[PDB]
């Protein structure tokens, strides 16, 4: 709604549009009849035989105050060497979806965090295949603990139905879906370390037991679930200068994290030693609010936040001799900077079947499923 900065943001959106079939190998854009807060790719995909595209699957929500929000699984078309978007599921749902995530032992069980404190737990299997239009909101499961709404969610890869949560009250609260309810399940455990807002909260991706948790706080805390204490974290890491709004373990080390922040910076992480930060990303010019590492590639991370950008980094080049032109342009682990939004990244997904194509949402109801050039990554 700033009309001067609208022209700037359009201004620049038109020389990245003229630049795309340099820049990238695809590019597809789709506008939803709402912005959608969340976004991931679900693991399935299927080549259909006579078909030029393969079937791949998102699991997306609505925003609207005002009007019925929905749960979403988009079917998408993406070509082949030699798009289309159409709904799979639509479940009602009571306010805006502030995450959704699929179970990975069970990816039909979708949670999702809400505006008001309730977990919600859904099996789409169990839902019709059109939403009632009464838009009554009827969870598999209500998870009970939280005093607030928040924006991190995160499932147990090694312990099928555990779910971290965590919330602007300050805490984590973790459940097991597993632990009969009629419908509703009280937090196991619900951690308290963090003195301010909870953004975001992960499970390792190999031990069972460890999550770590990343708050207002300035603080990221590495959590044991066989402590018996839930004030005190294993580890407390003074990891940034300002909020810490995300985190995302490394898929091929189980020593290896980062975090996202206020602070416009992305921190690495190693477990064996907590007492120093192994490297500081920087290039992004507001805060950050979402990080993911790659599925194929043990070096590649992205990032991306308010400043309508969405960075992918390559470890391998930290400390590289840049040409005068390279070091103009950022640092030489900073590999791309994805432009095509014009509004704040609200999140983003690597697809795990397809090597380098990424799905994000924006604020401005854009998604955007994008695949930078060869030429840049080789």
């Amino acid at each position: 709604e700033d009309t001067v900065e609208e022209r700037v943001i359009n201004e620049e959106y038109k020389i990245w549009k003229k630049n795309t079939p340099f820049l990238y190998d695809l590019v597809m854009t789709h506008a939803l009849q709402w912005p959608s807060l969340t976004v991931q790719w679900l693991p399935e995909v299927t080549k259909p035989e006579g078909k030029d595209y393969a079937l791949h699957w998102l699991v997306l929500g609505t925003h609207t105050s005002d009007e019925q929000n929905h749960l979403v699984v988009a079917r998408v078309h993406i070509p082949n060497d030699d798009g289309k978007i159409e709904c799979e599921i639509k479940i009602n749902h009571e306010g805006e979806v502030n995450r959704a995530r699929y179970m990975p032992q069970n990816p039909h069980i979708i949670a999702t965090k809400t505006p008001s404190s309730d977990v919600l737990v859904f099996d789409y299997t169990k839902h019709p295949a059109k939403p009632d239009p009464s838009g009554e909101c009827n969870p598999d499961l209500r998870l009970r603990g939280h005093q607030k709404e928040g924006y991190g969610l995160s499932w147990n890869s090694n312990l099928s139905g555990h779910l971290l949560s965590a919330s602007d009250d300050h805490t984590v609260c973790l459940w097991d879906i597993n632990a009969g309810p009629g419908k509703i399940v009280d937090a196991k455990a619900i951690f308290t370390g963090h003195s301010a807002v909870v953004e975001d909260v992960a499970w390792h991706l190999l031990h069972e037991s460890l999550f770590g948790s990343v708050a207002d706080d300035q603080k990221l805390m590495i959590w044991d679930t066989r402590s018996n204490t839930t004030s005190k974290p294993s580890h407390l890491v003074d990891a940034h200068t300002a909020e810490v709004n995300c985190l995302s373990f490394n898929p091929y080390s189980e020593f290896i994290l980062a975090t996202g922040s206020a602070d416009k910076t992305v921190a690495l992480w190693d477990l064996r030693n907590l007492k120093l930060k192994l490297h500081t990303f920087e290039s992004h010019k507001d805060e950050i609010f979402q990080v993911h590492w790659s599925p194929h590639n043990e070096t590649i991370l992205a990032s991306s936040g308010t400043d309508r950008r969405l960075n992918v980094w390559d470890l391998s080049k930290i400390g590289e001799e840049q040409s005068a032109e390279d070091a103009e342009d950022g640092p030489p682990e900073l590999l791309f900077i994805h432009g095509g939004h014009t509004a704040k990244i609200s999140d983003f997904s690597w697809n795990p079947n397809e090597p380098w194509v990424i799905c994000s949402v924006s604020e401005d109801n854009i998604m955007q499923i994008w695949q930078m050039a060869e030429n840049i990554y080789n």
